[PDB]
Order: structure tokens, then C-alpha cells, then sequence
């Protein structure tokens, strides 16, 4: 894919970057107990380059994974749009996609709460276009202008640099409870759709409404939405905390794994695709950000299949250096006058010449196109081509007019929607049909389940007891009541103040399909999802069951780990370094169960722990072997629990242990406030 | 202060552009109300491309870290051992700047992660800018500077998927140690309490290489740098470490603002080690190489002068993330050794600071100017901040008189290389054979642990290693830890199902030094700042009355108390939702609440047993103050370290002795 | 003067822009061109860059980040640093605004306005304007660009441009390059003028103070050196400045001869008692006295000969005793006040060869 770039360095001698051939083990010094040489030139480019390896972390976004794969229309798109890519069924586009959290430094959590970006590039025969969107269909605010606000909120307070990766201040929830617009993408973010199970288990969204433009010139407005084939799924929080601590890298392995197995994440392209003449009819604008399309009122329309089958060769020089813009554009795409969107067009141009350190950054092989470039643009730092034209300026009779102005008549060029209008004073004003900050976060809550509600005030419960003004705790409850007074009563609970009174200007009882994850049903598949199987290397029948075990779980895809107190053929991993987050189901079998009823080789009560906290979490858990209640009983877990398995056959076991891992959560172990 | 003249005061005022301009930046210009924003908008670009920009690269290594400002008092007037001017009479004092840092982890990486630590100090001397920038460990992994970048790679996440994060737990890491033994030293410091300090303010700093104190006579003395710690030293176990890395990435950086506030600015006694050059060879290893430490049976510590850190930056971003620091940055009366780790990094520090600025002029950073006049024939640059009045900046010249005059060992107090110094030989890319004992001071490191930090050692590197994928790699782990010492390549190898190579005592002995030992160091001098979590409930006013009665008398003591309950209300600081037992260093149950230890909505199944149980398995003083809560937990009411009074203030006395034992090692088990 | 870095966008309030495709461009260009040039987002923190009033924003980091802000909330809105800095706009706080009046309607469009479209009217007015002599040097600048343009296909379409504005200025300038002039084309032709775009017709300085006196003289005759010291006090009285040549530098002599040229003098006069210079040396070119003399001459610089005999350095210099701009007086005080009007005068357009 990127093949023409590639180094090896399989065989070979040590060179400069000049290809002279060196060492570079032991520095040239005046005697053998002397000092270095100013002339030791090896020494110096070796540790330059090194003094040099590290480039500025994105100012959004800077902790993400990303991989390469192909998307394939499902048919002649002309109908609705030019865009090259989508003009043939079948046609394939290689693509990039990068995955991140938001607020977090590089090298922050993965499993940190947080809305998550979603960014894909096709890198079509008409040009490079990107959809650079998030897992959440609606953004904070609703004018450009004020992201470094919105950023330097939610991001650590600047004096001490404290938290990172976290909501969970004072400054964050200070903005919010001051600007109202935040409420709909807070809710989202307080929901399980803040911590993923991983990046394969999200849907990604562009959030601004864009534009469809015909070669005819005429235009429909979209909203673009990647529904996930492998299904939607979240941690619980106090699994995603441990997670964060045990392996920061949780969602980056996860992908990375998927990719390497032969599973490779794919999603649906979808649209929203409505006319221009409904722009107000849904009763919001839908140039506001803060506003999805329930889609009651318009229905998905699947125009093809992203696949992700190819992990990168080196993560700085593909998934760090990747440049994304939604400037990046192509002919049967066109933008809309929604604020936010607009200061994007700005931003993405100008941040990577802060992240490239010079103005060359799309000819990095990563961003380059698949097709030939033809234009005027020279020089500047790091210049790679070495342009023939001698004549760089248009008109031009020296150059025979080359490069051609193309256009919508001419050279399929670009060209702005042409029923494209604007009318008024120059002002610095909100439309007021961008006022309603309240209806659809309701309309949002609604839409959950009773525990997914309960879930989402935990959240809020959470972040805003750590938060020490009372004066800022009494803003945010002045505002969440707007939403809804009982999400309102019982977040105030926790923090011991009164909620105000009911204020049901924006209450409603409507509810919308497709957000909410506990409703979404049993995974569609379980291919990849983590076994952990407790055994003891005290009994080898204990290891003969854990074999058979695996076996016939391998057999369907699931990823197995046994696990016991010391390594030997069999055994994936100890005790010591096994945790409840590594799992999504866990199995004791009845030969190992003394270490449930003290060591040197692991913590004081590790394997009960593991099996306890899954269950806490909510997996699937199981004794297989028909010896069960020591187990069960020290754990406290009933035996008739749902997602709750006891069975002496291995077949009959896994057949029922792989319907919990399907159900993937058993929601009926976390209590509801009355 | 060059801090004092660039503070900005936002506290009034009306917004304006960066050129004065006031402004707004609310709301995009748009060609209408629901048009498209206008190009002419200056206000919404401005403010967007400072955003844009605001990011600068991290540190090459030691990007994760945290700075405070405090003052360096000496003790006495040392002219009699170096010339340098901040050490020249009792009682001067010098402005200081220190950053902490772990050293494989990205700037947002945790602070708990087990690593090597920076402890950089800068003093801003009246003779200069003078920066010791050290380690908590007082050895390194490799001999020369040329290797860094091989065993920071190695280190660092595999270049395909940047997978681990902060960890040395991957094969290219173990990988590197089994094939440069050097590394074991330092290995062995990194795998034992060392690796996972309880705090900054509970380490010690050390300058790592041998250095030299110069008199104003020219003679000179080599020196080890040593900061001894006032706070004691402490660790985390590696459970609890792990679990705070998620719970709290930030509880380093936070510990140490938090003692600043309350008035407990942390403090360190700034001694040396002092022998003749004549010594060089003389103790069985050579001080050029930076894997030895000097015993200090050999040779004992000189306390030079206090260092107190007492105030917290205004600006992170400003002071902590861009302050420079330079072991080229030195002063009269020290000079450098030929060590080749210390020669090479003389290179990196200045050219490094390039990249991360972005510009040559970084040393005019408020952080990073000296409190002195600067005279030198420097110009230009991007970012030139200084108006040069001199129009003729070249030596020699008679146009501007002569001046800056040249300074050296007979004028204005100059810089000069120790004059005893020589160099004889071939010029040659050759490692001294007096470098190549790499095993038997670690087996002496490892000799002077206790028997549960010697355990907590083998388990660090039966966590670490068993994550290895590469049999090979493994095998050849075992190798190098089997020249050390036989006990823990035997012991490693079992939790990894290989057999251990058979013992090789080229390189063991059974002798033990002073000094290096953390659990063996004593109850720590102090309890000030350390944290007591009271576990209390909102369903009993006598539980929260307890809690109170306890809390007026330890916070008397300097402790920070933390009330824990269902719900926040008068007299609770956190909700069982939010608490967790990394958070303390002392956790007791109020009678009253004895109920909740047996569901709730308002925290997860189980939490309010799971901080006591926790706080217990990892060591720490647990106490019931009003015997079921005990039963519940399983923890035995006869432990060392657990308490039961009905008496408040029995309790607290008793508690109290708990937090200075600080871990009872008692409750983990040995191999045998 | 390197570091300082300009830019349309710096507006206060009270000015507004306009619609202008060109001005509008530019309010982009020099805001991102100064990210290049200080390789980081500070650059309105050098301080040639810095406003003489306070700052208050919520601008952070970046590298070469020279403040330390004491604001650690710096968003808005916000209640923890209690609503500052505030909003300042046409009601409050002094704010910019944009010139409430203006309006945008239409189409969005990359189309020019067709009218942009008349390209040649206002060339042919500016040309109309300046003076014979000043027609001629324009023509003569073209005819000397054009004539290094290889391409004939090149030199054929400026002709076509040119003819469109003037077909007399296509005509004298297609002489030079041995080219045809196209056909006379009137669509753009006019006979208007407009005052103050002409150099030549705006009339003699307003003041001479700064402007340059070569005055050659000799160090053979002690009597040159005194009249150049005497012409120096003269003129040196009304602010001009004088450089005495010769051909080696001693008291009261500036500069040799081997170092001095025409161009760096607004007038030269040559002291009589070195006549003989203006007739070889190892101290500067041959001919170089003579040459300064009449390298001024011909650039219309005033010129003249200071203590009564003039014929000997007029006629070798070619320079007529009775042109305009030419001066030969024995009184110092004569020759200063006569020279003094040629000064202000400035050029001697007369000493141009004209297009018949
Ligand atoms: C709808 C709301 C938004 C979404 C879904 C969004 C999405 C993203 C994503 C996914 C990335 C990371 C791309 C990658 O993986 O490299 C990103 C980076 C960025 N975003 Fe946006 N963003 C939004 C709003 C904004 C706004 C309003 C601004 C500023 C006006 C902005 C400025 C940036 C900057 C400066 C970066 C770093 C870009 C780079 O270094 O390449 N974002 N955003
Ligand atoms: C004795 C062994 C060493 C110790 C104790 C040491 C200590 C440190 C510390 C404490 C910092 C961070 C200072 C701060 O807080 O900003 C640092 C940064 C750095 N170190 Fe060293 N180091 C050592 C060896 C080396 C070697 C051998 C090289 C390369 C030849 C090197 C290159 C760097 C670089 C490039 C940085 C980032 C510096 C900056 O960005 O300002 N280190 N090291
Ligand atoms: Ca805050
Ligand atoms: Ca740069
Ligand atoms: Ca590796």
C-alpha cells in the first residue's frame, strides 16, 4: 500500500544516513579512559536524530491507533452525488481510519471516559477525502470560535497540569453548567457511549450536516453515520478505571489483535439524506451541531462497507504522522454554513504546519494521493518533488496554460453547491433557532434503558462529587433539572445539596431508536471476545479440562487465555499478571478449585478476585466440571444466576457460556435508586 | 525575578486581541445569520491559531513530569574543597527550579508506572545557572552516551503498534538487558521499591556520574552527588501501583502541589561523596564508570546545604513544561569527569532544546534566564527577545573597547576545566576493561535488601518477564540474572516454567552496603501529609460524630484526613463512588458503619469492604475505632498493624506508630 | 526592523474593511506568513511587536511562550475566574466592531465582477498625466524590459496590451524591439489628466536639506583645497551635504576620487584650482575626475565650476557654459545661491533626447 517507502533492514551494515558504513556502539575518545571527540561524527547524527525523534502531540485527539483497509460501494451512487468513489457498485477505495479518545496526552488511558474520534480517509481516484468525525453524534458547541473554550475546560487546570484524561473537575463542569449547548454530547458522554468496549464496538458520525451535489449541480443535505457490524458495546465504569491502570493500551491491542486474526473491524457507510427544503422542518436547524435527525424522521441509507485488514509497518511515520482535514474534500461533496463546521475548515489546515514544522506535510507518504498532482505550489521547507514547470503561474502562454482551471464544466473539478446562497448584515449573532440546548439531551435520556439511565447518573454522580465549588455543583444541577428534574434529584443525592424545583419547559417522554446500547440486543458476533480460564497447575487434570476448554472455544473464534500460577505448555499467562479486565467471560474448571477456598507467585486471593470482579462487571462466569458451590460459594455468586454457568459437559458448557458472551452484559446485578 | 516581570494579571479587563485590541470571541463573523463565516474575521482566526499552535514536543525521555520553585541554603563556607560561588558562606541562599519525572512514559502517561525518575535541579546561582540533573537511582544502564538511543528504543512501545505504554514489561526491552549487561544495576534498582516511589518528596536524587569540585587554587577532588531525602524513603507495592495508575495518573504530580500548599514543602540534605583523584581505580571499579556507586563505607556523605521546594508554578505550561535544563550548565569551581554516558550527554541537552523550542533563543524563557547580567556576542534568532545596544559583538575588537573581556581561571571569575586534567593514547573507539565487572555490584544491591524486598524484587521480574513472548529472549534473561545471583534466576525461572542455567559464582559474594535499602531504612521520619481515609456512613450520627472526633486530632498531627460516606454532606469529603484504598495511607472504619462491610445504587457491589481489604493486602496500618468488620475483611484482629480501641485517642496514638512503620511486610508471602 | 511583523488584520476600532477580493485575501496571508518567518505562534510577544497597552486574552502555550498568566481559567464563560476577561464589543468595553450597515446577497461564487473589467482607462489616464520628458522615460524603461524578452510570441502580446492603453506608447516602444505596433484600438483612449501623480511637473522641493555636493577638487594646489573648505562652510550654512573629493584623503577631504561616483552626489561643482585633473594616476581610473563631472551632467544633476575660469573643465566635459542647470561664478556666495535653485530643481529635463 505505502510499499514504494518502505526500508529494510533485515541484512546489512550499519550506515550513516549518507551510506557511509559505521558503528555506532562505543564513542571516539583521546585515550581509552579519555574524553569524547568533537569530530566523532557517528556519535553526533546517531544522537541528533534521537534529540530530534519527537514531533508536537495533536492539540485534540493525541492518543489513537490507527489502520489501513478498503471501502467498497454498494452501487451507482450518480443518482444523489458525483463523488467519484461511490460512482460504480463494487468500485474499492483504499482507506486510513485513526481512532483516539479526546482531551487525553499522548500516552493517557485508552478506557478514559471521553468522547472518541473517528476519523477516515478514502483515498479516491478523484482526490483524498476525509471524514473526520467522533463516536458521538453531536458536538459540545455551536460555533468554532469557542473550542479553545470548550478545550481548555475539560483539559488539566493550568497551573498544576491536574487531571489528565478526565471530565471530572471543577473548570470542566464550570463550562458546561455555563454553556447550555454542551448538554446533549455531555449526556452522551456520561453514557456508555464514553467508555467503548473498543474502537470496533462504535459507530463514527461527521456530526455537521454536509452536502450531496450532482454533476447537475443540484444538492441534498446528509448527515454520515458508520454503523458498527460487530455491534455496540461499553465497559461499566469501575471496569474501565482498573482497565486504565492494568493496560492503558486496551483499544489499541484490541484492534491491533483483530486485525492480525483475520477479523478486522468493518462498518456500514450510511447517510441521512434529506432536502434542502428541510434545513428548519424537524423542528431544529439542522445546521446546528448540537441537533441529531431522529431516525423516525429520516432512515439510514447504506452506501457501502469499510473494512480495516492491514496494521500499519511503523506507527510514527503512518498513524502519528497522518494529517486529517475535512478540507479534504472532493468533487459531489459540498459544505454546509453550520458555525462549527466552518471554523473546522480553518483549524485542521493550520495545526499541521504547528505538527510538521514546515508547509510539505501532505507529500509524507501517508498523505499523499494515489494520483498525480498538478499545481503551482513550490518551495518551502522540506520540499521533496522536483518540479519540470518552469512557468509555476497562471495565465500562462510559457507553460502552454498548463496547469487547466478546472471546474463543474471542465476537468471534474470541485465546485461549490451553485444553489448555494447568503443573505443579511455581517453580524456576530447566534440564530436564535439554535436555542433549544434542552429537548433532545431528554429526548436522549428517554431513549435508554432504566439501568443505562442508572448508569448515566452514576457517571454524573461521579464527576461532579470531585468537583469543589458549591457554587458550580448548584449550576450544574440548575441545568441538568432543564433536561430532566429526576436525573436533576438524583445526581443531587450523592453531593448532599437540594435539586431546584421542576422547570418542564423542555420535558417530553419521546424517545429515539439506535442510541441506546443495553437495547441493542446480543452482539451479532463473538468472534474475538476474551476467555479467561482459571486453572492450577497443582492438578493436571485441572490443565486437561482447561485444554479441552479451549478447544472447543478456539473452534468459534474466541480468543482463550488459561491462566494459572506459573507458566508451562498450556498456559497463556500467571496468576500475578491476570486481571478481570482482561476477560470477557471467565471460567474456574472444578479441578482448580482449592485456590479459590495464599502464594508467593500472585497476590493474596488473585484468583477469587479475578472471578469475583468479573461477575461484579457483569460477564458471563462459569465453574465447568459438575463441581461448582466451593467456587461459587466463596465468590458469593448464586448458582441460578443469569449469565451464571454450571455444567459438567465442556460442550454443554461453552454452547450456554457463548450465549452470555453474546448477551456480553448481565445488567441485573447493579441496583436502581427506587 | 524574570517570572515576576512577565506575570500576566487576567483578573480585570475587557478581552483583547495579543496587540492590545479589545474584542470578542464568542460568536464567528458570518454573511448573515445562518451564513458561512467571513475570511475577515481576525478575531476568530487569531484565537484559533494560537490554539492551533499551543502544543510544543514533548521531552525526548522524561516527558511525564512535575516542577516546583523553592531556595537551596548552604550550611557552611566550602571554599576549602570547591570555588563554587552558591557554596562560598553559611547561610546563602539560591533560588532553585526542580522537575520529577518517570523516564519511559509520554507526557500523559501515569505516575505510578514502575521506572527510573528524573530529579532535575536547577540553582540560579549568582555566578550563574547551575543544573544537577539527576536520577532517584544513583546508577545507569549503559557505559556510553552513544547508546542511548538503543536502550531508549528498546524501552519505549514496539515501533509497529507503539504497544506498552511506560512499561519495561515487553520482549525488546528485556531483550536489550539480556544482551547489554550493563543494564543489571540499574535493572535491579528499576525491579526493586526504587521503581515505584510513594512519592517525589520519598526519593532521593542522585547526580549519577562522577564529578569534580575545583578550588580557586586549581587543584581538584572527584565528587558523588547524593540528595538525601528529610521525608524518608517509601514505596508502593506493584498491586497498588497498578491500580493507581488507573485510579489517579495523576498522584505524584498531585502529592507534591498538595504538601506545597499546606506548608510542607518537601526537603532534601544536598551532600557529596569526597575522595582524591588518586582513587579513581582504587575501590575495585573505576569512578569513570556510571553502573558503580561508591559504598559508603568507603567514603561518607558531606551534607552541603538545605534544599527546600515551597512554591508551586503560577503557569505549568510556562515554567514546568519548558523549563531547559543542561548538565552543560555548570559554574566555577565543578568540572566534568570523563565518564562517557556524562561526555555525550554534554551534546544532547543543547541541541535537543532546538526541538522543543523550536529556536535558539530558549535560555531567554523567564524559566530558564539566570539572575545575573548576560554579556556575550549572540544575536539573531528566531524569537530574539533582547535589544543588543553593542553594534560591534566580535573578539577582538577595539570599536566597542574590548569588551565583553574574555573570563577564565585569573579573570571575572571565569569557568575553567580543572587544570590537572590530561589526556594520553590513541584516539579509539574502545570500552575500558576496567568497565566490565557488570554483575557483582548488583549482587551487592541485592544482598542489602530485606528478605520481602528481595521477594518483592523476584516478583517484579516474575510479573515482567513472564510477559515476554520470545522463549529465546527469556533464556537469555535468565543467563544474565543467574551471573548475579543463582537464588533469583532459580526463583524467577520457576514462575516462568524454564529451568535456570546452573550456578556461576564468577561475580557472588555476600557483601552488603548501607544506605540502599527501603524497607530497611526505618519508620520514617515524619507522618506529616499522609493520607487516613475514615470510613464512615450518612445513616448513623454517631458514625459521622466518630468521624470528626478522629479527624480534629489527626489533622492536629499534619495527617490529611479524608471522611468517606454514601453521600457528600457537612463533615464527608469523598463518596464511596470515588474512593478507593490507593488513595490513602491509612484507612479506618468508624463503628457506626459496621453495616456496610456485610448493595447500593450510589457505589459499586461490595466497595466499601474492598478499600479496607485492599488497604490490608498492601500493608498499610487498617484500624476499627468503637470486631465483625474485622471478620468480614478476614483480617485478624492480633495483626501487626491493625488496631481495635474504644479509646479515640488510644486509637490515634497507636494509628499514628502505624503510619511511621508505614508497610507491614509481615502480611506478604516468601518464597522457600 | 528584521523582526517586525505587519499586518492588515492589526484594525482598531473605528476602521472597518471592504468587499475588496484583493484586501479581503490578504487578511488571511500575513497572520499565517509570520508563523513561518518566527517558526512559532508568539510573534506578537517580540518586542517590536508588543502593544503599548495591557493584554488580556485567553491565548496560551505555545513555543517561545514568554508570559506566565495567572489566570488558571482561561475559557469563557466561566463563574471560577468571575466572568474575565469580558466581552467587549460596539456597546461595551471599547470593542472593534464590524461597520453595522454592511450586508452580503447573492449567490456563493467564484465569479470577478464585471466591474473589474475596464483595464486600460486609468493606465491612459496616468500616462496623459506625466510630462513629455516624463512620457519618454516611461517609454524608454518598456523599451528596455521588453527588448530582454526573448519570446517574440511574448513581445507580440505586450504590444497588444500596450496598444490598448496608447497606441503612440505600442508604436515608439514596438520601434525598439523591431516589432510592428497592432492596429490603433479606441475602446480605452481618452485625453483626461489628474493632478499629483506626476514627479517631473510637481515643481521644485520643498526643502534641499540632506541633499548631496560632491565638490572635486585637487590636493596639488593648496589653492583648490581652500575653495572646497570656503564652498563647504557656504553650503554646509543651508543644511546640504558635502563631500569634498580628491585623490587622497587629508583634513577637510572626504572621500578619493578612486572611491566617488555620480551617483552618490545630487550636485557636483569642481573648485577651478583643479582644472587640470578634468585633462592619468596610479590613485584612481583613468578619466575618473572627468568622468563624475559628466556622468552628472548627463543624468540632469546641476553642475557647475566654482572661482571664474569655467572654460577649461566645459569644454572637455562637453557641458554648454549657458545650459540650464550649468553654474560658473567666482563669488562662493554667488555660486551657493544660483547652484542652491538648481538643487531644488533637481532634475534638468531638457538634457533628454525626445521620440519625434
Ligand atoms: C464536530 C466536531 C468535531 C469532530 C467530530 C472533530 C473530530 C476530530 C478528530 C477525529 C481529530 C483527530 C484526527 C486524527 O485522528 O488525526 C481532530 C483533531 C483536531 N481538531 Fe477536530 N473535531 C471537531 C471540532 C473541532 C473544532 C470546532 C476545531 C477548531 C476550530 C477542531 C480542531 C482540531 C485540531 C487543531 C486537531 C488536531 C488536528 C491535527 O493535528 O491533525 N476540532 N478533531
Ligand atoms: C546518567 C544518566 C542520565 C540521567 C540521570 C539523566 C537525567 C535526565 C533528566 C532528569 C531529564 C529531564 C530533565 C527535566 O525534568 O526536564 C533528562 C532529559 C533528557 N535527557 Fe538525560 N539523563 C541521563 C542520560 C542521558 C544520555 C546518555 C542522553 C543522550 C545522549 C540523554 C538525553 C536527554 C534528552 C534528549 C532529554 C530531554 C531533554 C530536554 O528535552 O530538555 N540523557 N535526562
Ligand atoms: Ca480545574
Ligand atoms: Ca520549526
Ligand atoms: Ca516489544
Amino acid at each position: 500500500p505505502l510499499a514504494a517507502y518502505e526500508v529494510d533492514d533485515s541484512t546489512g551494515y550499519l550506515t550513516s544516513d549518507v551510506g557511509g558504513p559505521i558503528q555506532d556502539q562505543t564513542s571516539l575518545k583521546a585515550g581509552i579512559r579519555g574524553p569524547t571527540l568533537l569530530e566523532d561524527f557517528m556519535f553526533r547524527q546517531k544522537i541528533q536524530h534521537f534529540d530530534h525523534e519527537r514531533v508536537p502531540e495533536r492539540a485534540v485527539h493525541a492518543r489513537g491507533a490507527g489502520a489501513h483497509g478498503t471501502f467498497t460501494s454498494y452501487a451507482d451512487w450518480s443518482n444523489i452525488t458525483a463523488a467519484s468513489f461511490l460512482n460504480a457498485t463494487g468500485k474499492q477505495t483504499p482507506v486510513f481510519v485513526r481512532f483516539s479518545t479526546c482531551a487525553g496526552s499522548r500516552g493517557s488511558a485508552d478506557t478514559a471516559r471521553d468522547v472518541h474520534g473517528f476519523a477516515t480517509r478514502f483515498y479516491t481516484d478523484e482526490g483524498n477525502f476525509d471524514i473526520v468525525g467522533n463516536n458521538i453524534p453531536v458536538f459540545f458547541i455551536q460555533d468554532a470560535i469557542q473550542f479553545p473554550d470548550l478545550i481548555h475546560s475539560v483539559k488539566p487546570r493550568p497551573d498544576n497540569e491536574i487531571p489528565q484524561a478526565a471530565t471530572a473537575h471543577d473548570s470542566a463542569w464550570d463550562f458546561f453548567s455555563q454553556q447550555p449547548s454542551t448538554m446533549h454530547t455531555l449526556f452522551w458522554a456520561m453514557s456508555g457511549h464514553g467508555i467503548p468496549r473498543s474502537y470496533r464496538h462504535m459507530d463514527g458520525f461527521g456530526v455537521h450536516t454536509f452536502r450531496f451535489v450532482k454533476d447537475d449541480g443540484s444538492s441534498k443535505l446528509i448527515k454520515w453515520h458508520f454503523k458498527s457490524r460487530q455491534g455496540k458495546a461499553s465497559l461499566v465504569w469501575e471496569e474501565a478505571q482498573v482497565l486504565s491502570g492494568k493496560n492503558a493500551d486496551f483499544h489499541r491491542q484490541d484492534l491491533w489483535d483483530a486485525i492480525e486474526s483475520g477479523n478486522g473491524p468493518e462498518w456500514d457507510v450510511c447517510v441521512q439524506i434529506v432536502d434542502e427544503s428541510q434545513a428548519q422542518a424537524f423542528g431544529f436547524d439542522l445546521l446546528d451541531p448540537t441537533k441529531i435527525i431522529p431516525e423516525e424522521y429520516a432512515p439510514l441509507t447504506k452506501l457501502g462497507l469499510l473494512k480495516l485488514d492491514r496494521n500499519p509497518t511503523n506507527y510514527f511515520a503512518e498513524t502519528e504522522q497522518v494529517m486529517f482535514q475535512p478540507g479534504h474534500i472532493v468533487r459531489g461533496i459540498d459544505f454546509t454554513e453550520d458555525p462549527l463546521l466552518q471554523g473546522r475548515l480553518f483549524s485542521y489546515l493550520d495545526t499541521q504546519l504547528n505538527r510538521n514544522g514546515g508547509p510539505n506535510f501532505e507529500q509524507l507518504p501517508i498523505n499523499m494521493p494515489r494520483v498525480p498532482i498538478h499545481n503551482n505550489n513550490r518551495d518551502g521547507a522540506g520540499q521533496m518533488f522536483i518540479h519540470r514547470n518552469k512557468y509555476p503561474y497562471t495565465p500562462n502562454t510559457l507553460n502552454s496554460g498548463y496547469p487547466r482551471q478546472a471546474n463543474q464544466n471542465a476537468g471534474r473539478g470541485f465546485f461549490t453547491a451553485p444553489g448555494r446562497t447568503a443573505s443579511g448584515a455581517l453580524v456576530r449573532e447566534v440564530s436564535p433557532t439554535f436555542n433549544d440546548h434542552w429537548s433532545q439531551p431528554r429526548l436522549f435520556f428517554n431513549s435508554l434503558t432504566p439501568v443505562e439511565q442508572q448508569f448515566l447518573v452514576n457517571a454524573m454522580r461521579f464527576e461532579i462529587s470531585l468537583v469543589k465549588s458549591e457554587e458550580v455543583k448548584k449550576n450544574v444541577l440548575t441545568q441538568l433539572n432543564r433536561v430532566s428534574h429526576d436525573v436533576a434529584v438524583r445526581v443531587a443525592a450523592a453531593i448532599g445539596l437540594g435539586a431546584p424545583d421542576a422547570d418542564d419547559t423542555y420535558y417530553h417522554n419521546n424517545k429515539t431508536a439506535g442510541v441506546s446500547i443495553v437495547g441493542s440486543g446480543p452482539l451479532p458476533t463473538i468472534k474475538t471476545l476474551r476467555v479467561g480460564i482459571l486453572a492450577t497447575t497443582s492438578e493436571s487434570s485441572a490443565l486437561d479440562q482447561a485444554a479441552q476448554l479451549r478447544t472447543r472455544l478456539e473452534k468459534d473464534g474466541l480468543v482463550v487465555t488459561v491462566v494459572a500460577e506459573t507458566l508451562r505448555e498450556g498456559v497463556d499467562q500467571t496468576y500475578s499478571t491476570a486481571d478481570a479486565t482482561g476477560f470477557d467471560g471467565v471460567v474456574v474448571v472444578d479441578g482448580a478449585a482449592a485456590l479459590f477456598a495464599s502464594s508467593p507467585l500472585f497476590p493474596t486471593g488473585r484468583p477469587l478476585q479475578i472471578f469475583v470482579d468479573a461477575y461484579r462487571w457483569g460477564k458471563p462466569v462459569g465453574v465447568c466440571g459438575g463441581k461448582s458451590s466451593e467456587v461459587l460459594d466463596a465468590a458469593d455468586v448464586p448458582e441460578d444466576g443469569d449469565g451464571v454457568y454450571s455444567e459438567e459437559s465442556v460442550d454443554m458448557f461453552v454452547e450456554e457460556f457463548e450465549k452470555g458472551l453474546a448477551t456480553f452484559r448481565f445488567t441485573d446485578r447493579f441496583a436502581l435508586d427506587s
